């Protein structure tokens, strides 16, 4: 029997779906892991690993991040909200990935993802991190149908936490691109309702969430510094059996502080 797995089990009975965690304390090695393993998928946390992506590619090309790009009106998707603000005066590379990250732009997202080789490009640099578990097949919107069963557009909570302590605190990123990475996701503006509702407020927070809405599917991870403390990494993914059940952040958010309770 896994007595620290019940209050997750309760959780996803009272939620109605299945609920996927991994939690890391970076200063005493502690995890918390329930349903670790399982595929979810990634609705928009993509774009997290998507702009670590971009950032990765900077650290080549001098000014990459600093090019302007000029799309069109063709570029455009729903819910792209700075990108149609920027239309008429374009967007820096940089301004995309802050995009993406803190908006879940998702134009943005897909211009980005054109520029690394699509999907599998995408899936390539998750691979040359040690991540084998990571798969994007699509593009904004059609990722995000959450089919049950279906592998397309999914990892683990345990592969996400993993990546996402190599790009934030690891050495996958070169220094500032790292440090880079970090101030898009603590500037996020998406997440105030799951892993942040889950933390003290005097400790500081990046995020990255995912809604695909269908199947009751959406999640977020993090990296959350405790004052004066090594840093946690964490993720959350949920999903749900039947395709109009409804995603919860209060979930998302109580199945957080689960996991911040049970860290040694
Ligand atoms: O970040 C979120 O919670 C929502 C992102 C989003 C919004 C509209 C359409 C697609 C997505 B995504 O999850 O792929």
């Amino acid at each position: 029997t896994n007595l620290v797995a019940e209050p997750f089990a309760k959780l996803e009975q009272d939620f109605g779906g299945s609920i996927g965690v991994y939690a890391m304390d970076t200063g005493s090695g502690a995890t918390v892991s329930y349903r670790a393993e399982e595929r979810f998928p990634l609705c928009s946390s993509f774009k997290g690993f998507l702009a670590a992506a971009v950032l990765a590619r900077s650290q080549q090309q001098a000014g990459l991040l600093d090019t302007p790009i000029r799309y069109g009106k063709n570029a455009l998707v729903p819910w792209s909200p700075i990108s149609e603000k920027y239309l008429t005066t374009g967007m820096t590379v940089a301004e995309l990935s802050a995009a993406a990250v803190q908006y879940s732009d998702n134009a943005a997202a897909n211009l980005l993802l054109k520029e690394l080789g699509g999907p599998a490009g995408l899936t390539a640099f998750m691979r040359s991190i040690g991540d084998t578990t990571f798969r994007l097949d699509r593009w904004e919107l059609e990722l995000n149908s959450a089919i049950p069963g279906d592998a397309r557009d999914t990892s683990s909570p345990r592969a996400v936490t993993e990546s996402l302590q190599k790009l934030t605190l690891g050495s996958a990123l070169a220094a500032p691109q790292r440090q880079q990475f970090v101030d898009w996701l603590k500037g996020n503006t998406t997440g105030n309702h799951r892993i942040r509702a889950a933390v003290p407020a005097d400790w500081a927070v990046g995020d990255k969430t995912g809604t695909c809405g269908v199947y009751g599917t959406a999640n977020d991870y993090a990296v959350v510094w405790p004052t004066g403390r090594a840093p946690i990494v964490l993720a959350v993914y949920t999903r749900a059996p039947n395709k109009d059940d409804k995603h919860s952040e209060a979930v998302i958010a109580a199945a957080a502080r689960l996991a911040l309770e049970g860290l040694g």
